[PDB]
Parts: C-alpha cells; sequence; structure tokens
C-alpha cells in the first residue's frame, strides 16, 4: 500500500490518448517540434515506429542549429531536449565537454544571478524551468554548483511558489523531481540535509493539496504530482494514487488531455514511468504500436459565449455564438470577425500562448489570464478551452 500505482485504467481511454498525439508526428517543423512528446511518447506503453526516428532527428538539427534559427531557446526548452535525448539512451559530454550542457549550465547561473543573494529577485523565466534544468542535467550525470541548488531549495523551504501566478503543485513536483536524482547521484552532497528534506516536503504538500475528486491541486498539475510519487514509496500513496486514478478516468471522459504537452505528461505515468527513469532508461521498452483514429462527426449545434476584456479603454463585451466544441480561440476570432476586436499570441510548447489584446501587449512580468465570470482562472488555454453555453470569460492583465 505503499507504492503509488494506478491500476485498471481503460485500455481504450488509453489508446485514445496516443491517437492524440500520433498526428503531432509529423508536425516537425522548428516552429512546432517539442521534445516533451518524443520524451512522454517513449516512457508511455505506445509508439509510433519509425515516425519516432524522424522526429529525433528533427530535434536534433533544431536545437543544434539554435545553439540559421529562428526562435531563440529557453533554458526549460534545452533541457527537454537532454530528457528527449536519454529517452533514446543518449549521454552528452561523458568523455569531452559538450555545449549544450554548457549552455544550460549557464542558464541556471544566469537565473541564480536574477534570484540574487537575498532571494530578493526573480527568475527570468520561472522555478518550473529552473528545477526541470537542474534535473536534466542531472540525468546526464552533470553537477551544477551548490549554490545553484541552494536557489530552488530556498524556494521549497520557503512556500515561494505561491505568490508566483500559477497557485498548484506543478513547479513544487519538479523541484522534488530534481532533488530526487540529486540524490540519487550523491550530488551537492554538503546540502544533502536539505535535499533530503525537501524531497519530504515536496511530497507532504502534493498529498495535502490532494482534492476529495483526487487530482492533486488541478486535473492538469496531477501528472507532475504523480511522477514525484512514484519515485519512492511511502505511507499512504497507495490510497492516494488510487484516488488520482478515478479522477483522472472520470477526466479523460470528459474530454480532458487533448493538449499535447500534457499528453506527453500523462502518458508516462499511466506507463508507472517517471522521468527518473531517464538515469538509465528502457530502450526496448514494450509499446503498442498507434494507428490513426477516425475522424468524429461535424456538427451544427452552437454555444453562446460572452467575451469581456476590462483592463483596456474602453473595456469590451461581446456575447457571440460558435458552434459547440469550438474552443475559446474561436471565440475570439467571431468577435475579431464581428468588430474591432484584436488579439495576438505566440508560439509555445503548450500551443497558442496569448499575449495581447485589443492593441495591449504584455510587459516583462505581466501576462493575459483568463478567467470564467466570477474570477475562475482557466485550466485550459485559447486553444483547448471549449466554452459551455452561457458562459462569461473574461481576459485580465494581470502581474506575474
Ligand atoms: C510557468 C507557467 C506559467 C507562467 C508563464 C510565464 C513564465 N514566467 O514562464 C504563467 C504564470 C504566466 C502561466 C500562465 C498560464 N498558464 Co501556465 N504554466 C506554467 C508552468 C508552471 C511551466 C511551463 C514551462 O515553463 N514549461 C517548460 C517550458 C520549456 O515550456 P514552454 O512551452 O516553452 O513554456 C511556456 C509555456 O508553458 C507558456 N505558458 C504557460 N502556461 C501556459 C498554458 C498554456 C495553455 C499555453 C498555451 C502556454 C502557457 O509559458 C512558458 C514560458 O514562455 C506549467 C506547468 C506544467 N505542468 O507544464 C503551467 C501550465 C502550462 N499553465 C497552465 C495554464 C492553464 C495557464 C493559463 C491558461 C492560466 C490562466 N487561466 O490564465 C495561463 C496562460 C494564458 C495565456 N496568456 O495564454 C496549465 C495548462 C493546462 C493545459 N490543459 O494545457 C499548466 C499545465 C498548469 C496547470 N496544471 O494548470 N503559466
Ligand atoms: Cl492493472
Ligand atoms: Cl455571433
Ligand atoms: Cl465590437
Ligand atoms: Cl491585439
Ligand atoms: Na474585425
Amino acid at each position: 500500500g505503499e507504492f503509488c500505482v494506478i491500476p485498471k485504467m481503460d485500455g481504450q481511454l488509453v489508446e485514445k490518448l496516443g491517437q492524440r498525439l500520433l498526428p503531432w508526428m509529423d508536425r516537425l517543423s522548428s516552429e512546432q517540434l517539442n521534445p516533451s512528446i518524443y520524451v512522454g511518447l517513449r516512457l508511455s506503453s505506445m509508439q509510433a515506429g519509425t515516425k519516432e526516428n524522424l522526429y529525433l532527428h528533427n530535434l536534433k538539427l533544431h536545437y543544434q542549429q539554435c545553439l540559421g534559427c529562428q526562435t531563440k531557446i529557453s533554458g526549460g526548452s534545452l533541457a527537454l531536449y537532454l530528457l528527449a535525448l536519454r529517452a533514446n539512451c543518449e549521454l552528452l559530454g561523458s568523455r569531452k565537454g559538450d555545449r549544450m550542457v554548457s549552455q544550460l549550465k549557464w542558464f541556471l547561473e544566469d537565473e541564480k544571478k536574477a534570484i540574487g543573494h537575498h532571494h530578493e529577485g526573480h527568475p527570468h523565466t520561472s522555478y518550473y524551468q529552473y528545477g526541470l534544468s537542474i534535473l536534466a542535467l542531472c540525468v546526464h550525470r552533470k553537477r551544477v554548483h551548490d549554490s545553484v541548488v541552494g536557489k530552488l531549495l530556498y524556494a521549497v523551504e520557503h512556500d515561494y511558489f505561491t505568490y508566483q501566478g500559477h497557485l498548484s503543485v506543478d513547479t513544487e513536483a519538479m523541484a522534488g523531481l530534481a532533488f530526487t536524482c540529486l540524490e540519487r547521484f550523491n550530488f551537492n552532497s554538503d546540502l544533502r540535509p536539505r535535499i533530503t528534506t525537501a524531497i519530504e516536503t515536496v511530497r507532504e504538500k502534493i498529498l495535502k493539496a490532494q482534492a476529495p475528486e483526487g487530482y492533486f491541486g488541478n486535473i492538469y498539475s496531477t501528472p507532475l504530482a504523480l511522477q514525484m510519487l512514484m519515485t519512492s514509496p511511502g505511507v499512504g500513496l497507495g490510497p492516494a494514487c488510487l484516488k488520482a486514478r478515478k479522477s483522472l478516468l472520470l477526466s479523460l471522459q470528459d474530454g480532458a488531455f487533448q493538449n499535447p504537452m500534457m499528453i506527453s505528461q500523462l502518458l508516462p505515468v499511466l506507463n508507472h514511468k517517471t522521468y527518473l527513469n531517464l538515469i538509465s532508461p528502457d530502450c526496448q521498452a514494450p509499446r503498442v504500436m498507434l494507428v490513426p483514429a477516425t475522424e468524429d462527426p461535424v456538427h451544427l449545434s452552437e454555444v453562446s459565449v460572452t467575451l469581456k476584456v476590462s483592463s483596456v479603454l474602453p473595456p469590451y463585451e461581446r456575447t457571440v455564438s460558435v458552434f459547440a466544441g469550438a474552443s475559446l480561440e474561436d471565440v475570439l476570432n467571431r468577435a475579431r470577425d464581428l468588430g474591432e476586436f484584436t488579439y495576438g499570441t505566440q508560439a509555445s510548447l503548450s500551443g497558442p500562448y496569448l499575449t495581447s489584446v485589443l492593441g495591449k501587449e504584455a510587459g516583462d512580468r505581466e501576462y493575459w489570464q483568463l478567467l470564467r465570470v466570477p474570477d475562475t482562472p482557466l485550466l485550459q488555454g485559447i486553444a483547448d478551452y471549449k466554452p459551455k453555453n452561457g458562459e462569461t470569460i473574461e481576459l485580465r492583465l494581470v502581474k506575474m
């Protein structure tokens, strides 16, 4: 009863999850490649055959060219690439110095300097990318200076991620995964007392974030939370993870996990694997070939949705009709079709990220928050959220 397991998952719901990723395997441009998709598939019970090798080949070309390149690569994006390499049993820099290892180490040094000596500053990216980058170096058997690790320990020790925009456990779980890797290598040994305590702290916070329905924080934090719990057994994990199983099953029946990044975080845990398996991974794992799904019928049913923006002058409010199952992005496009509404996005590994509305671009340390009136942050982005009839969705420019 001490191991976190997810037994008896519906086989078809899982198959459909993998089928949703399969067509993304053909989206090979620098503008759409996502190393997390490759990782998630390799750690899953499913495979895409030779499409995987072509995906990895294109990942290598993209991340090597952007050391030609069109968009700059964040530290955490490089870290996910390092995870993809481990998923193919490849190791960087075991015999010579490696540019990518150095680039990622310097990203962390830059973020450490941004945080500052009194933890009075903030990362230029996020503590999520900070922890992800420590983890990715660690699975390649690369250590970082104690001073880098100390900043993440301090944030866990002082409940730092609560202030930040998101209030769930994704960042804490990622930090725990990083710490778990450090512990297994006995890296940063002077910090070992802090590291081992922080692992317990993170596990305890995850368990306390469990809702009666069974998810940890929210349904989309639940994959990384489950990874952290799956790294090691403990009292109560069996029952806690069985509750999470029920939450995941119901969410899948309700249409959750259509987003590729989210699918890629869920697939490993459904196969009882985590990013810690990338220290010593099976590259001969048993995995069933995916086949394309058949398209669902077209619909003429409609939903009425009100779009509201109070962060601009004059404010904006318009009720539009879109087809049922249309996305929030479709609602924005309909509003733009009908009048002077405008919006802008930028690409991310999670899909389109909203960056400007009605001519107002988010500044540094600002973002456009998506809310269901009154004041309930959405759990999905514009391309994936499917508004319900009679809802009002607000776009609000907030401070990070
Ligand atoms: C950091 C972060 C943020 C930061 C990003 C800014 C920063 N300083 O980096 C802030 C707080 C601003 C943020 C905002 C949002 N986020 Co957020 N975020 C994360 C987090 C913790 C890590 C992402 C990351 O760095 N990944 C690694 C890097 C390498 O990947 P990347 O794609 O290059 O990272 C970028 C994108 O993640 C993007 N971004 C962040 N969140 C989201 C969400 C969506 C749907 C999209 C398209 C983009 C996006 O910002 C990152 C930096 O540029 C994840 C947790 C997770 N489990 O993945 C949640 C997560 C991705 N976010 C989520 C959500 C829902 C949102 C919001 C829609 C919340 C809201 N209601 O407004 C908004 C985005 C709205 C918009 N403007 O498009 C969900 C998405 C779930 C899903 N079904 O896809 C996650 C999984 C958290 C959760 N468990 O609920 N987020
Ligand atoms: Cl089973
Ligand atoms: Cl309309
Ligand atoms: Cl209008
Ligand atoms: Cl705009
Ligand atoms: Na218009």
